[PDB]
């Protein structure tokens, strides 16, 4: 039969070799690079074409190596095959490595959820630092293309690993720039936020643990999550439903709901600081990140503590979780000057890295923060910073109390006072607009900057608000919520915000006026008032005293705005909870555990509430 | 050591016992379905949870069934997981069925693009006919909850295997309902159209081809198509270039641009009249079907004219490709009467199922053809259609002929003219607004009712037009293209367009006024004039008729609105440049083939150019 | 189903609602002309209407009611059928033999909106369609009591006009009550995934107590 016409066989090539290989200006490298304890892991080498000498850009990702390494699959171009927040370092000649962790998609091994450091949580000879350490130990010896220098970067779970490696780094590893990173994931970061559970949980453990590599979500009886786990009850019974139980980390987690030896031999920012790294540092994260709030701010701030001998730089934009790596001039309805993310990428990142990574670069020197300011709308490079702080600062906080007629001032209000709200925890405050399921990525992103318009509408919400400013307030550092408030439950969560209400009206654009737009909010689990590693039922009807750290500011209060401060008691669904009725484990709350509450916050007197805001001139 | 605490392991579980399952309404069968030859094919099975006597809805698809059946991944509804297109089934509680087409996905076996049916193309003891035989004997004997009725369906190749199970069914097979199915790739359905190639294939090709399972697409060096393939050339080098020339199917397509042996088997609208079929047949496509328009319309009617003894109802809608299977309220700009798509599904789709796989059911009596009418914005019944056309119907077609004064007229003109356009093939037309790229999938969609305004536009495009309607022009049958052309070149390609100009101002809808949609265009290789079989250049600068069928149409002209014809000789990128010069294959056309020609379209006379339309009353 | 005066425009769709083409027109071409030519264009065909030509918003199509309402309160064919609040905010039609109450706190400090925050009266775009707006921002909140059926094993028809038969206390001298007939959309919606659960009201209104007994004498 002629084979023109007449097909026996598959039409499909046993072999393919296409040219489109050859059209490209890069040379992808695929190989199991070997650890220390015989387990291979999957690693991807993207060269550029003709590179003699060339640094290499190192990350460990857990959300499959290869795939993050095909931007656009198989691209033509080395730029659109990397991340759009490789632009620099593709502009700049570097290599590109991809390297699939331990455990997940294309490398061998265990799979452990932020595998603990060589300690008493992991006492096996390896461990997230170690490969580390192996990889780039290999890729000094293995890449002929390159000069033998290595730096370290990602976000999230990709700069968790960048923290990991920096306990105990290989002498080739010359710099490190940690974005995001998970570092306290209790304190503040992806799973706890001050003892509170994040809801959203669930979803990335069945993601990224129902098998080594690509696995899918818990699915949901109804659209909106508000829904799906309130009528679940407790964030126990939901995991219980979707089968979480069965699931060797969420076991961890909730054999551990307080901040106990589990989750303190994991804080990477005091591990970290107790090491005393000496490679040159530059952590990011955004003032908005509704992801890794904690990580970078404190490790940064650890570390120079510790008085590292090393550059330790944090830089802050007006970004949300990982969007240093992308387009920065725009997040939710705000505006600011230009893709700051790229602005980043190009004039700080990439001349840092070049310091270390292509010898002869010209050296850069680094204020202790480059922080963007969202009320000017330009970068701040700050020598030292905080300048203002509560202890060991050049100045100290400057206190704005909350005071009679639901307003806010910075004179300390003698007449003693109290606010009532009611918390019924069947009717939830929504963290944001209602409906929301977790899968709405588009809706998460941006959260942290919506309007608190529809929450101060609420009679479960207590809003205080300052006149409109006839002198601007400038902020730049750290507020404390200096919490007095009372409730009728043996227990609470206290959500604190600080917000910057935009002008009445904003005739250029309509849609800001009176805008309620947060700079920072937390939320905190008032059983750890006294000790987040043991939590206490709280004394009903007393007014107690709550002392927490809001997410940093460098933020103007211009002419016409307000400043304007939010206590509510929920955060549906992204928190779960409280039953406000102090339980040992409230992942395991009943029906009958959730009890309505009242709750008073104290302003003026002796017990006065106020935000310590870092004010400066 | 505390293992809720110090995890050794993976925290991977071994396996897992979702609960989401039991709160799931339906339970889902994955069988290795053997066929005749040995070769089992991966068969899903969605079941109604507790069903009993159930019709069983087959589909067999070369675009992965697992998927297929996971619109929502393990969703806790049937609904839900199966595609919008299910809705009437899954709402009459119908076992639902994806199958993987031998050599594709899950299934065993070779993979041959479009398996010919056996005869001289494929010797082998199976085929798609065969394996759809197997298959639904299985199903009958090993689906308890089945009442061994069967009903196969699917839309484009997941259509195509309907037909060629249609070729020689199982007698459990009780009723057929092919969507626009993959009938004559060469006469004008997914590869050639008239003999013109659409370069569309080359992704296919790679994407479907590449590997058992899922592939990809070709690595594009511009954004634009439009430039991509220019600047490549001939379709031929595009696909060199691509890495394309080592498939077998692509060689065999290469081996066979004209309408030969290779192509007349697989005419599966004649091979199956061929067959004198007895299974009750309800043909589905979309008016402006851009993927398929040949298909269902030819086969239809090749068996009505094969006097063939069962039902025979063809049904075509104001949708695009397979844009029966998801709602069908709009177009492009174009807004229907409510979800037309939906409408056909509840009303007729599967009423007509319920007849033969539900016994005990209501008996429909469908007519001829069931038509949207894309003028009057109603369904159309028609007892027999088309009332109109060439030969053997109640009356014949109206010619619109081309005037002088660029204008369309109903009178033959009696005086001789001409009006001439240059065709420059290093500018051919966008078939839609550049840039295009064909996987810019939300353009090519709904490309076929684009305005036609831009064309209009160039001096490479012949325009005519009737005076505003004073009156309505009823249209309703297949419009033939008669048309006498005349190139300076020895090959050209000749597209011919009817368009309804709407009313030079739509007050309602601004964006309307004086919009061209396009009702019905095609295009055709002037090559293939005398016999598509053997291709024969065409005399330079001579007057020859073209005589060629255009898409059907059941559309009103009314008031305010005027008909018109617009020709013009390229299509880019969607089809391949026609070099105007004969050679032996246009697929390996070199630089220097490629040649400027002057087209001349002669109006009046004798060779009076026109669009045979079928206007009823 | 269209919004105030939304006869004189495009039917099509109201919020993120659809309806079956353009029921405005339809109406503006299939009742509302031929009826005035009737009596306006001597010759032309005469019509008959029914009682109420009113499309169904559930059924998505016109129906012709020759007497309408069939139901109500007196002198109809029938009579209502009394949808029951009931203890654990649930609905029934069958009258729950216990006693019961469920209580909420409306302050006045802190009023529910009727749309979203921010609206301004000015905004036309939002206003228009607010009557079809969802109402899960509302039961989200604890100053609105809310009471729901399980999820409809068969249809539950309705035509004509709803009766709030109210029995309700508040510890002031004086109140507005607004009561709300919702249609839950299905939990999920996998053709048009927004409206998953979706709380469309189908209508609803508001009482001022103080006119309980004589809207004359408050
Ligand atoms: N009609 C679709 C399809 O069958 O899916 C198609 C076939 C071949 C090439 C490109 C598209």
């Amino acid at each position: 039969h002629d084979p023109l016409s007449v097909q026996t066989g598959s039409d499909i090539p046993a072999s393919v070799h296409m040219p489109t290989d050859q059209q490209r200006d890069y040379i992808k490298r695929e190989v199991m690079v070997p650890m220390r304890d015989g387990v291979k892991l999957y690693t991807v080498i993207v060269i550029p074409k003709n590179a003699r000498n060339a640094p290499i850009l190192l990350t460990r990702t857990p959300y499959n190596a290869k795939g993050r390494a095909n931007r656009v699959p198989n691209a033509l171009t080395m730029r659109e095959v990397l991340p759009q927040g490789d632009d620099v370092f593709v502009e700049g000649g570097y290599i590109r490595v991809f390297q699939d962790i331990r455990g997940k998609y294309g490398s061998q091994g265990d799979y452990v959820m932020t595998r603990p450091p060589h300690g008493p949580l992991n006492p096996t000879k390896t461990d997230e630092t170690t490969d580390a350490w192996d990889t780039v130990d290999w890729l000094v010896h293995n890449v002929p293309e390159s000069n033998g220098r290595v730096g370290m970067t990602g976000s999230s779970y990709e700069g968790f690993t960048v923290v990991m490696a920096l306990l105990d780094p290989h002498p080739a590893l010359k710099v490190a720039a940690p974005e995001s990173p998970m570092v306290d994931g209790w304190m503040g970061d992806d799973w706890f936020h001050y003892g509170a559970f994040r809801q959203g949980a669930f979803d990335y453990f069945v993601s990224q643990m129902t098998a080594r590599g690509g696995g899918n979500d818990i699915p949901r009886r109804d659209a909106d999550d508000y829904t799906n786990f309130l009528k679940a009850g407790s964030a126990g019974s939901f995991a219980t439903q979707a089968g979480l139980d069965q699931y060797p980390f969420w076991q961890r987690m909730h054999a551990h709901p307080a901040y106990d030896a589990f989750w303190q031999g994991q804080a990477l920012d005091k591990i970290l600081a107790q090491r005393k790294p000496t490679v040159p540092m530059l952590w990011e994260q955004g003032l908005w990140d509704q992801e890794d709030m904690w990580g970078a701010i404190h490790a940064w701030q650890a570390l120079k503590d510790a008085d590292v001998k090393a550059p330790n730089t944090l830089v802050m934009g007006p970004w949300r979780h990982s969007g240093v790596n992308y387009n920065g001039s725009t997040l939710g309805p705000l505006e600011f000057e230009g893709d700051t993310a790229h602005q980043y990428r190009r004039d700080v990142f990439r001349p840092f890295f070049d310091e270390y990574l292509k010898p002869g670069s010209a050296s850069v020197h680094l204020p202790d923060a480059i922080i963007y300011n969202t009320g000017d709308q330009k970068w701040d490079y700050y020598r030292s910073w905080p300048s203002v702080c509560e202890s060991n600062c050049t100045g100290g906080l400057t206190p704005l109390y909350l005071a009679d007629g639901h307003g806010l001032s910075f004179t300390h209000p003698a007449a003693d006072g109290a606010d009532s709200y009611v918390s019924d925890p069947a009717h939830p405050v929504p963290f944001i607009s209602r409906p929301f399921a977790f899968a709405q990525s588009s809706r998460w992103k941006p959260w942290l900057v919506q309007d608190q318009r529809e929450a101060e509408s609420r009679p479960d919400v207590v809003t205080y608000e300052t006149e409109v400013l006839d002198e601007p307030v400038r902020v730049s550092g750290v507020p404390v919520a200096d919490l007095f408030a009372a409730t009728s439950g043996t227990d609470s969560d206290w959500v604190v915000k600080l917000i910057d209400v935009q002008p009445a009206m904003t005739p250029d654009d309509p849609k800001m006026g009176g805008y309620e737009l947060p700079v920072s909010m937390d939320i905190f689990r008032g059983r750890y008032r006294k000790d987040f590693a043991k939590p206490e039922a709280l004394q009903p009807d007393a007014t107690l005293h709550y002392h927490f750290t809001l997410p940093a500011v460098n933020h103007v209060f211009a002419k016409g705005h307000r400043i304007m401060v939010q206590i509510q008691s929920s955060w549906f669904p992204l928190y779960d909870r409280n039953p406000q009725k102090f339980v040992p484990n409230i992942f395991d709350a009943k029906p009958a555990d959730y009890t309505v509450a009242t709750q008073s916050i104290h302003h003026g007197g002796k017990e006065a509430t106020s935000i310590l805001l870092p004010v400066v001139k």
